[PDB]
């Protein structure tokens, strides 16, 4: 009887399903969640006549449609079309060249190239027909105002590193971006993985290769499977059988059937639309005093702060630099940021070893760290790397039966470090990630494991006869804060020849380490890796009330009330009675 | 009148029947229990004007329909796509080779390619419909959360062994993962099994082998089974004859038969929808105080930690390291991991005896425990290799005719040995496994068992002339905690050559034996082993009273009140008043 | 007006015809009883909107349907597949190999593997349509509360053999196991048995039979059965002349005739669902103090070890060990068992005879029953095999015309004597038997019988030149507690060359005798032998009254009020004043 059902009884008309204000992950292009709140109170429709809008959403009459003869080629995966987050993928930012490299459409077209030393051709039948989008004057949802609220109240009880974990929740469930319009309408799609040979013949009559997929294109949906075909006339034999790969999708609509007229397909496109189509702004850029009215100026500038730290951690890992270029050597699958890496020599190095001391700072009592966090070197120059500090929470039982339980903390500092006649080197495997040497999580024959960053293992045998089959050289260890000093002989990044692999993500600081096997490279393409990369604090901090908030440069406090009530602005006479007993 | 027949009067629409909230157990892909609530309150419908969804429910439409014209190979079972539940499969964990392989589509796959040396090639019609995901702010359900409560009870009367036999009760009936995110589609498969010797000759024209697959997939379901069919034109001739097994399955929609359009069965696809991908996060992640507002602070941090051990119990069993080349001698045909004990000479080894002693602790009356706990040699260096308790309770009955029962406990600590001229060995058989020399609970001809820990025994025979057609050689014994000093002549796997099998799981630690026969390793698959892991205690813990729980570093307090209302905030003037009735 | 009409009226669909919860015999694949409560409140649905089910069970569309168009051989009976109970026949238990092989399925496929020298291969269409579950949260039925009940009322008056007795006719009215999932759908097999020589020969064209055999299979669904058929080619000459056997059954759906479309099939399934699988737990897993709340907690754990003796009695009895190599000679037919007592050689024995003698210890007067407990020679050392006390109850009545009668009881124990020139062996025939010398209850020739355990005969004759044509040898008795001292010149077993055969089960306890005929081995496969395994007692127990049950290490009392009421937990000002009475 209200919302979306008093319109829906009174009009008898569909809703439209293709709304903005959605969130949106860019590195795998999916939608997640509703930042913006949607209300259906006036009851609008669009003005044909035929569907149902909220009420802060105007659309745009396109009923425009597309129609393509011919094949367009794209040689390369680096630069990468979607065809359905195009203009989203392409926005000025630091991590252009990382939009979309995580989705389901790139991964495989990545895999059937890299394969098969392929080219891919697309040609598409597009047909857009709505164009809607959001008011500027717009409301946040409830379920996302409420999360706000959360990250503002730790910030202002000095409990940092719980509104860090908040605000990487926030990424989790609502992505990287808003989407503020979209595209309704619906698409055809071939694609095809042509041999990389057969264009390089026919650099002249390229312009007849993409013809002849264009026309393939018209048989396949018009003709039933059986070949009534009137393509097979000269270059339609070897397009047959330079060919790897082919499919068909459809994105709106009807579903597609081999053998369905064009008239046919369009004719269903009615009552389904999805967008084919969109455009957005980043997360942090919809915090701001105007849609916080409750909140003091300066506080939701620095909750706007936390969220844009969160988004840019979750840009800087998923990121592979490496080598690129495929028919030259050191070619690194895994890799999807170049580097220059490429045709560069190698240079061997000997590591003497690994080791690691512990500290056991306070949890003297009942707690004993300090023997799992050890690690000595089983037979140069030793670099630091890292100084970390592992915290761990344990139980007294007080009894008296009635009995009182207390919950201490347990500090313990460890170091790790690496020596700059030899261990030879067996490959790592950690607790979320395993050996490629073994595809398994095992050191190979002869190999032993020993810990290093209290999560890993470090494939190590002191041989040199018979683990000679499974050494692999060794390029280095580098972190966040410390490059090593074997590039450049700093900088943050392999020697020349090596590659360099994830290890250990440790509180927003990862390490990382250079090889150069081979084997280490290929296999499956890896996922995203999402948020939170900090495991949720232990509550050891305690909540400091900030009653009133001041900034010193236009002279405005925000007093907060009793019973916690809101934040209301100071007058110049309460401040005056409430920094007395404050100071 | 209420729940979902109030708003199915009204709307006369059906009910969407993928819902994401439920269970999933990874291992075998399976889904069970549902740990989120669903409420039909507002007869919310999908934006179709379609479906009736719940509240916290909101779908995206996706529309989606693949369709593709080449058959993939992929050749090891070792990376193994599910088609069905691959993007929780290969999720970042430790166990991220262990997820899906003991499921029913992958046994039979790991079957058809060892007992046929075949490769796979699948070919699909995929068709996705809609995602269907849950909102973050989200309650969990009445029998969940019961269960939780009554965990958190036996923890907080100290009473361990029993919080830990309920929270393997939760992974039995609640699975693994939650299930976050479903996708409603419909697909149509054909699996088939060529032989490996057919793909090695054609590997230029890989191309050609895969393009006739897809073509024979298309005749299958266009035309009646009558050979109508346009593919016999070459190498549809070798294809047929190399080929060992084939079937065809739907997952949504129609039932399939030989002999339907493409058309027909992509309109039966409405009110016949099912899950054909789906993503979720571990069991434990859901468990915190935000879930849980009732429970103290470090309380529910204490019962998460509880259920994520008996999770990752749950992995460490049912994984079987061994080799995993095919060609390779010593192949392993029960092993789901690798290990590098491929080509590996062995060395034989002579093992004096087995012999066992017990120690008969408390109950010295009325229960004799210390005459089966007790084996000594029929005939080097032993090794203890186990420090176990077994307890027993019996009754008295004191008779005064009015009587009364009393209910006691006798300990008695066994210890089981093997010497490190010498004994053969037949094999072993327990209470829940048989001896694989003669398919049965039974020692071979002129062998004799003798118990060794306290449930299986150990066929053995002292002659030269006789028993010489049963011998297989051994390996050593190690457990959870002591590797054995055959290997390394420490670490806790075989000797090379020799492969392991589990025997007598004894509250949470299982002990292992290496041997080399050859016939303990084939067979069939086996079948996985569900929790509990450890028998129900006997209740000999007495129950230690809990009201106030504290931690010392932020200086809060939970009073719990009398007639146990719940757990309310400490204010500091009533701590001050129960502390000194305390201490 | 109440339960499923009232359901079946507003609504008016049908109810879902396959639930869990009930019983399940796993010996013999059939199910029995309702262990768990259903109920129809809440009017529930199928969320298709198409069946009705109970408020405690949750279905998961699967909506499957799997197509094959190979054959599968399976050579050896040993390993058994079940085509509709597999997932709970494959369970891991001690009896692992004994469950299902007392079904309708399997007797069938042994005899004709056997008698014929054959092979078998299956070719299916299994087409499954949901998954029916149970909640963890359930209540026991009303009719098997009641039973748990009387089995722990004997337990408290001190009746044992009572209770005992009360445990075994539960396991013949529930069966050993409870079924938590079912799968609905609807199967159509086709069985075929090949003589063992025709897949010798073609082991390189193995691929070519199957091939064949799914290719008959659907010939025969498709065309009707005057010969309109494809196959017939090349080798469907000599597989229709090599096959010993064909039957085509289906098990859901319409009935199958030859000569029906896949298409017509796949459309009556629709209200003829069944289930095509099943797996569950045990029987005594659901008596715990969950489930039943009334009763005191250590008195559940003790009915629930008596029904777990009962079960694994029944598994004990129906084992046969034997031979089992069907080429190898000493093949024995009953055994489904294993035991390595193929290719062992014999050695004759010489027995003296066999003699019985009896005590009389109580019932002197009015009954002699040591008169037919008395056997003695016709005609070494003894031994003493048994030590059974043997129970009669008779009748006085005191006349006074008004009368009176009292019951008394006399027991006699008796001992069974066999003596390791000399007497032959006819064979054995008993109340439960027949000697199969004869195929009758009846010794041959110039046999005579004499009793050797108050319930059998044993064919003996003294000569040496008529009774030579029925005389077997003779192996040796041994017992449930003491095996025979010919083996192992000790074990429960034959020596080499015999064979064991059940006779006289006595109150839990079965003695064994080994023979070597040839004759006593073949015939018809033995039917289960169903619990009670024991004559009810005579009540000849004094009933003892307890009213207050406590156990000693939690501290905890239960005390029963007045009037039968029930069992409330005991407080410790009550229980102060009850022991003083008490004691
Ligand atoms: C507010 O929080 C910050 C962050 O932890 C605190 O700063 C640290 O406090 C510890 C405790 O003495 C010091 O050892 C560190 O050196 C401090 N680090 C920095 C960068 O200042 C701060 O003390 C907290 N303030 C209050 C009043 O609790
Ligand atoms: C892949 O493409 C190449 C073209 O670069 C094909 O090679 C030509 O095939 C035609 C077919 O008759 C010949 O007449 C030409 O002589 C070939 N060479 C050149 C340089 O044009 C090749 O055949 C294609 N692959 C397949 C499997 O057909
Ligand atoms: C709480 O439970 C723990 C777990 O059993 C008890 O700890 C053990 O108690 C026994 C009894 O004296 C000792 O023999 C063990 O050495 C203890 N083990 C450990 C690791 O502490 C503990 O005593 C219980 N506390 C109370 C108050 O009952
Ligand atoms: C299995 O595949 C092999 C190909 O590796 C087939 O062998 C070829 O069969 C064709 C059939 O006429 C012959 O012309 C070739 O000479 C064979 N050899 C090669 C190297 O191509 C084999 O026939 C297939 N199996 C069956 C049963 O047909
Ligand atoms: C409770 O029942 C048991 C089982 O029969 C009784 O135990 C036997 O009692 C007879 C009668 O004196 C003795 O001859 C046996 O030696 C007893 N056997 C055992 C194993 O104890 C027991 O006496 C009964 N108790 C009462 C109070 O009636
Ligand atoms: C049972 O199978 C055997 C195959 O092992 C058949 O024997 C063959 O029959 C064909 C029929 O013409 C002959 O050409 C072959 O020479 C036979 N022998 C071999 C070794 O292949 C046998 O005929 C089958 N039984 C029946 C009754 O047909």
């Amino acid at each position: 009887e209200v919302g979306v059902q008093k319109c829906k009884n009174a009009l008898k008309l569909p809703v439209l399903e293709v709304l903005p204000g959605g969130g949106w992950d860019n590195l795998r292009n999916v939608d997640m969640g509703r930042v913006m709140e949607l209300t259906y109170s006036n009851c609008r429709t669009t003005e044909d006549g035929q569907y149902i809008i909220p009420d802060e959403i105007f659309t745009i009459p396109q009923k425009q449609s597309n129609l393509e003869m011919n094949s367009e080629i794209l040689e390369s995966w680096a630069n990468y079309q979607s065809s359905t987050s195009y203009s989203i993928n392409t926005e000025l930012s630091l991590f252009s060249k990382v939009n979309g490299k995580f989705s389901t459409e790139f991964q495989r077209m990545k895999t059937l190239q890299v394969k098969d030393q392929a080219i891919t051709t697309r040609v598409q039948v597009r047909n857009l027909v709505y164009t809607v989008k959001i008011n500027p004057t717009l409301e946040l949802s409830s379920g996302f105002r409420k999360e706000l609220l959360d990250i503002s109240d730790r910030l202002e009880n000095n409990q940092t590193r719980m509104a860090t974990y908040l605000a990487e929740l926030l990424v989790l469930n609502y992505g990287t971006h808003v989407t503020t319009s979209v595209d309704a309408g619906a698409a055809l799609i071939q694609e095809d993985h042509l041999r990389a040979s057969f264009l390089q013949d026919s650099q002249s009559s390229r312009s007849a290769v993409t013809a002849s997929a264009g026309l393939a294109f018209q048989n396949t949906v018009n003709f039933k499977f059986e070949e009534n075909y009137t393509s097979q006339n000269v270059l339609t034999k070897s397009y047959l059988s330079n060919r790897t790969n082919s499919r068909v999708q459809s994105i709106g609509g009807v579903p597609f059937y081999p053998g369905i007229t064009l008239q046919a397909w369009q004719q269903g496109i009615t009552n389904h639309l999805v967008a084919i189509d969109r455009s957005g702004l980043p997360l942090h850029f919809f915090i701001n005093p105007n849609m916080l009215p409750d909140l003091p100026g300066p506080l939701v500038k620095k909750v706007s702060k936390t969220v844009e730290t969160a988004v840019k951690r979750y840009y800087t890992f998923n990121t592979y630099p490496g080598c690129t270029d495929l028919n030259s050597p050191n070619f690194n699958f895994q890799a999807n940021t170049d580097d220059g890496s490429c045709e560069g020599k190698m240079t061997n190095f000997s590591f003497g070893g690994v080791y690691q001391e512990c500290t056991q700072l306070s949890g003297n009592r009942d707690v004993l760290l300090c023997q799992k966090l050890e690690q000595k070197n089983p037979l140069y120059s030793p670099v630091h790397l890292l100084s970390q500090i592992h915290e761990e929470g344990y139980n007294h039982l007080e009894c008296h039966t009635v009995c009182e339980d207390v919950f201490q903390v347990a500090k313990a500092e460890f170091r790790a470090f690496w020596c700059v006649s030899g261990l030879l080197f067996g490959g790592l495997f950690s607790s979320k990630s395993i050996n490629p040497m073994t595809n398994a999580q095992s050191c190979p024959a002869g190999y032993f494991p020993l810990r290093l960053f209290e999560n890993l293992k470090v494939c190590v045998s002191q041989d040199y006869e018979l683990g000679s089959r499974f050494a692999v050289p060794f390029g280095g260890f580098f972190s966040c804060t410390v490059g090593n000093p074997l590039v450049d002989p700093s900088l943050k990044k392999c020697p020349g020849g090596f590659s360099q692999h994830p290890a250990l993500i440790s509180d927003g600081c990862q390490v990382s380490y250079c090889v150069k096997s081979g084997l280490f490279t290929g296999g499956s393409l890896p996922p995203a890796r999402l948020p939170p990369f900090t495991r949720p604090p232990l509550m050891s901090q305690a909540a400091t009330n900030t009653v009133i908030v001041t900034n010193s440069e236009n002279a405005r406090s925000w007093i907060k009330d009793s019973q916690t009530h809101q934040w209301r602005l100071g007058e110049p006479i309460e401040l005056r009675r409430a920094m007395n007993v404050i100071h």
